[PDB]
């Protein structure tokens, strides 16, 4: 495979070999006062500073010079290029990959088959921003003369978990917003319960799918509009209650819903990637568009520091190296992502997909598989939450587990007069402190001796109390959680999880690992029907099936 | 340490490595049509059946055996048999670990120092039967004379990850009772977006913590404090809206809770094991305490069920036992836990700590080092939302990946005469099959050419439509997620979190290392007050510090 073959990869890998005794970030620290200033950025956006604190990580100077040529090597610029510039980059799907399109505030031309895509990325806005304006303000009225209450986003995947993140993350921003809710999960529970706390006179249906055949979504969509049918008993009133988020105008008009009322986007933004389009009209509905070109507008500053800047000195750059670096060379399956902010409750969710379903793949452009890693597990907690779950496998567990942790400076809730916020910070840089000092058998041995253990309950204890520390973390700090610096956040990992992916000369952008799942499911659903045995899959398959069947009429 | 230097590990380790490229699930189900038969199993609690379905797993019969006399070896029968009498297992701290005893319905007493602690254990969960009656009935007032409309708990960790995900996964049982808020951050928005939804003169506020010194608790319950007295004007008062569930009686006086108003619990329930005792109380206050009954005789059923079950047909154990073979064997580092109910979306997020605060560790029994993995890092979403989020990883990435995929037969919300159940079932079912299936170059080359693809895009498109399938997964099936059946399920697994401890000699009971970011944040508080610089720290430190001051 590429990446393989790359004779900066193995200069990184000899070196590796070499040298990885030399990494001890407590001797580094010691070594170098200077350390920090070499190993971070600091970005000032005009609407709050980001600092992206990689210093520590297990890499030195030379490190990352090597890490560096490593991108020059694979072709990173010339493939961020081809992104900007519309070239069809998702070459197995033969699509443009256009989400910096959609948040392009300069409206500079941007062209897919010599087309300027613009016009109607910006025809699209302001039928939200209309669309926003009217429904906010109470002027649009449902069939019986009320106005919006609840506004229910019905979508999975890649449109649900955006829109739903960032309208949990902006959640001061919407006053006077409609309340939200997020229906994906094809399980009843879940729009059972959405449905119950609803009135259908004062409640807006968001059905946002891209193809606009996606099984759950629109079984959803279906279960919806018959219960507000049932209360409004004429079909004409759909139009005052549906909408549409799609590419596909045919099954959305088929679907029942005026032509009108379709916000559309285009084959070349990716779900993972739409937040940024009509998908995120819920987001607009919530916070108000004008926090919602906030959130385009700190994107398209994050598109630019990553088209303008020296590769050096490039954030998404150096967090994906940095991720390069112990997946292909340490072999560290995961990365956590703990962000130290409720608000960003369900960030982490929103970069499993957007990281493990762009990444998460074996087959490269010529074809042939991968003899590399690729992409990792992502997961994660809010901070404080996650140092009483589980940062005891992070401390002193088997596992190496590179880590971000994010913080704003400033909260949106300063109560007690920011006591809250100062313990919450001080956490913060304790934990990435803790993790890189560790704490020695002689640093321990000191405390039992001033607990005033006896000698033997010191040396039982002794060995459990020692932390081997030398975990590297990133911190990433910024002025404040505002619209504008989310979007910039999110834009950063966007473009993170895409050099990554030219690194490892793998597709970012399709995700054909999700048919076969898809094609099983319908062969099964008309067998689970009847009460009669299956025996046409493995054992298993047709042991489980028929365990179901028997099960069900256990009362 | 005391596994590598196991003759049973060095024989499964050895066999691993001779016979692992024998191991493909697709041949393996082929060539024998009773797999499911053999390798399943189908219990009857009398409150719905479970089935743990085991044999869409990397194993065959002899890997089964000697991973059973893995368990033998390593002494994992005589090793439950001290948690469940008592014995100082905990051996770090000293303690006992008795979970068992919280849920023990049989009331056989159970010794710790020489005294049965079941009077203690049914003392107070009788009190949490008076009080839960008594607010769910309108009986116990406000300082206004008004019932109680919204119940607060205030905890962090095993104080609030239980009940959190057991009020969440028994939603439907709650129709009576007060709504429940769960407040664990320290970061302010969570306290504050909490409280700006409620009345004071109708929320109660529990405190849950073991030792009442959490700072994120605490400071948590002193805002609410502040917040409920600035209301109501009258100190007094407090005694009717604060309650305490601790083992700490002084502390839970000294900071004002009436001690009529503390409910009690031991330092042999460990906290992310607590949810079972006055831990639960928010549970039992929002589905009745009838409902915390049947989660706790779930829980005892599956403790009776580990205790008195011949290992190879030990759900417990077995669970165990595959997770050995792939942590300790094939090296994953990850377990993925996927309920496909959208009640159980804290499900993983639970077992996170479940799992990982046990099992991370590495310092064994005699104060050795492990020269082995032990605990994995526990993930996952419900599906079938994960099938959309991350799957495409799980399918065609780089990872091996055990998962377990759960799933209730019955489901809560039978809309549209079950139409929605049957898509989730097909998906459940449809997706270990195709984790164990691929689909392979000739298999897809036959779809793209039926599709009509011409050759030039047939041959673009073919490799990257290839599964190499062998995915291994567990399947466990119940007929529907009761109290009952969920307090089963949770026991079923933390005791696969013991038996695998044992077998790596570690303990899963204590938590050493959450101590050095607490005495590392307690040095970093007083520093943030200032506009200096600060310098006494490593340069990262520092550096972040000082932009904190700086964009204040």
């Amino acid at each position: 495979a590429a990446l393989t073959r790359d004779p900066q990869f193995q200069k990184l890998q000899q070196w590796y070999r070499e040298h990885r005794s030399e990494l001890n970030l407590r001797r580094l620290f010691d070594a170098n006062k200077d350390r920090f200033n070499h190993f971070s950025l600091t970005l000032n956006t005009n609407h709050g500073h980001i600092l992206v604190d990689y210093s520590k990580n297990l890499v030195t100077e030379d490190v990352m010079r090597m890490l560096v040529d490593l991108a020059k090597s694979r072709g990173v610029e010339a493939a961020r290029e081809r992104m900007f510039n519309g070239e069809k980059i998702n070459y197995t799907e033969g699509r443009a990959v256009l989400h910096v399109a959609l948040r392009n505030r300069s409206n500079t031309p941007i062209l897919v088959d010599g087309k300027d895509v613009m016009p109607e990325v910006n025809k699209v806005l302001d039928k939200m921003k209309s669309f926003c304006q009217r429904v906010r303000s109470g002027d649009w009225k449902g069939y019986t003369g009320k106005t919006i209450t609840d506004v229910i986003n019905i979508g999975i995947g890649g449109s649900d978990l955006g829109p739903l993140m960032v309208t949990e993350a902006l959640k001061p921003y919407s006053s006077g917003g409609p309340r939200v809710w997020y229906v994906s999960n094809i399980d009843g529970t879940h729009i059972a319960k959405t449905l119950a706390q609803l009135n259908p006179e004062s409640s807006l249906f968001i059905i946002a799918s891209k193809t606009f055949t996606t099984q759950e979504t629109i079984t959803n969509a279906e279960t919806a509009k018959e219960w507000f049918l049932q209360a409004a008993k004429d079909p004409s009133a759909v139009a005052k209650h549906f909408v549409a988020l799609s590419t596909n105008t045919t099954k959305v008009k088929e679907f029942g819903i005026d032509p009108q009322n379709m916000f559309e986007f285009w084959d070349w933004v990716g779900g993972r990637y739409s937040l940024w389009s009509a998908i995120g009209l819920s987001i607009a509905l919530h916070v108000g568009f004008d926090n919602f070109e906030q959130l385009l507008s700190g994107a398209h500053w994050m598109d630019q520091h990553f088209r303008t800047t020296p590769l050096e000195k490039n954030a998404p750059v150096l967090l994906a190296l940095l991720g390069i670096w112990y997946i292909n060379c340490f072999g560290c399956e995961t990365h956590a992502m703990l962000p130290y902010d409720q608000y960003l409750h369900r960030f982490a969710a929103y970069f499993q997909q957007g990281d493990m379903e762009s990444n998460g793949k074996y087959i490269t452009k010529s074809g042939t598989r991968v003899d590399h890693q690729t992409g990792p597990i992502v997961w994660g907690e809010p901070g404080t939450n996650g140092q009483h779950a589980f940062y005891q496998l992070i401390h002193q567990g088997t596992k190496m587990i590179p880590c971000d942790f994010l913080i704003p400076v400033q909260t949106q809730h300063p109560i007690r007069k920011g006591l809250h916020h100062k313990i919450l910070l001080a956490n913060f840089l304790a934990q990435t402190e803790a993790l890189m000092r560790g704490k020695s058998t002689e640093e321990a041995r000191k405390e039992l001796q001033a607990a005033g253990k006896s000698p033997e309950d010191l040396e039982r204890l002794l060995p459990h109390k020692v932390f081997e520390g030398n975990r590297p973390t990133n911190s990433i700090v910024f002025t404040k959680l505002t619209p504008f610096m989310l979007g910039a956040l999110v834009a950063m990992y966007e473009h993170k999880i895409f050099v990554q992916g030219i690194i490892w000369d793998i597709n970012s952008f399709d995700q054909w690992g999700v048919e076969l799942g898809k094609q099983l499911a319908k062969k099964i659903e008309p067998e689970l029907d009847g009460s009669a045995q299956v025996t046409s899959h493995d054992a298993s398959t047709n042991g489980l099936i028929n365990f179901i069947k028997q099960q069900r009429e256990a009362r």
